């Protein structure tokens, strides 16, 4: 399998790194408008586990070590629509640190939009570093939505994860919505949808879901409260093993805090070979802990 090295931006120190994750979550805050006031937090977390989702454990191709979202195969793949929106967002961050990898980047907005919409800290490390065009894998390594828990399953043991880690990482459903023109599906998940909570266990649970078809003739999960799941979010209650987790993290906000920081730290990591000497990760003070 392919070996990537992380490799710390010279010169470069923890401080540099939380004057990014700054600026990043200034610009959050900013920028209140996007998505009929959703905000860029959504997006930017969708980002960074898409840029990290094309993994394959099997020969480590695609990952986000590369940074390769940055070239056309991947920023246009199909499954990638709508992310051109955190791309743009930021483009701006990126020039005024034109030294961070393009992977650091990415994942650091991930990690900016989760602890700046209240969720957890997720521990991240430096050192991904901009790999050329012909390392871009190819479109097609992004999970469909339209399929049951046995897929589910099965795509993740391409990325490593386990059931804890998928019915984990899968909460991130709670934020942001689906959008009919970029993926055939629309609809919001909740109504905290840019404050990261552990909403999305409680409305799968508790919610009264009818299966529908939506605008674009697929078929989706709706509640009455205006709610939607995807085929692949309802096969969590489907599926034996992934409803016991489901109560679990629907029953204890602090264990799906923990549980999600691990997964998605891990998530965004998978690919890359750190150093014995490598710095330690670095957890990052919100705003609001620095009083910015
Ligand atoms: C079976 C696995 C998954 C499938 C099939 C899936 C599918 C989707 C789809 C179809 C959308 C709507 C995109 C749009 O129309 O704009 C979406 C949105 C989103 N996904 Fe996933 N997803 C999966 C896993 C994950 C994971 C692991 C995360 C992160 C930990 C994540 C984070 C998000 C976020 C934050 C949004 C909202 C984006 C926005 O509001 O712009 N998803 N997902
Ligand atoms: C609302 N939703 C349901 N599944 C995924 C999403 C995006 O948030």
């Amino acid at each position: 399998t392919l070996v990537h090295v992380a490799s710390v931006e010279k010169g470069r120190s923890y401080e540099d790194f939380q004057k990014v994750y700054n600026a990043i979550a200034l610009k959050l805050r900013e920028d209140d408008e996007y998505d009929n006031y959703i905000g860029y937090g959504p997006v930017l977390v969708r980002l960074a586990w898409h840029i990290s989702g094309t993994w394959d454990k099997h020969d480590n191709t695609g990952g986000s070590y590369g940074g390769t979202y940055r070239f056309k195969k991947e920023f246009n793949d199909p499954s990638n629509a709508g992310l051109q929106n955190g791309f743009k967002f930021l483009e701006p961050i990126h020039k005024e640190f034109p030294w961070i990898s393009s992977g650091d980047l990415f994942s650091l907005g991930g990690v900016t939009a989760v602890q700046e919409m209240q969720g957890p800290k997720i521990p991240w490390r430096c050192g991904r570093v901009d790999t050329p065009e012909d390392t871009t894998p190819d479109n097609g390594r992004l999970p469909d939505a339209d399929k049951d828990a046995g897929y589910v399953r099965t795509f993740f043991q391409r990325l490593n994860m386990n059931d804890r880690e998928v019915v984990a990482l899968m909460g991130a459903h709670a934020l942001g919505k689906t959008h009919l023109k970029n993926s055939g599906y629309e609809g919001p998940g909740g109504a905290a949808n840019n404050v990261f909570t552990n909403e999305f266990y409680l409305n799968l649970l508790n919610e009264d879901w009818k299966l529908e078809k939506n605008d674009a003739n697929n078929e989706q999960w709706d509640s009455k409260s205006g709610y939607m799941m995807l085929p692949t979010d309802y096969s969590l209650i489907q599926d034996p093993k992934y409803l016991s987790i489901v109560k679990e993290y629907a029953n204890d906000q602090d264990k799906f805090f923990k549980d999600f920081s691990k997964a998605f730290e891990k998530l965004l990591e998978d690919g890359i070979t750190f150093p014995k000497d490598a710095p330690s990760p670095f957890i990052f003070k919100t705003l609001e802990e620095q009083g910015l």
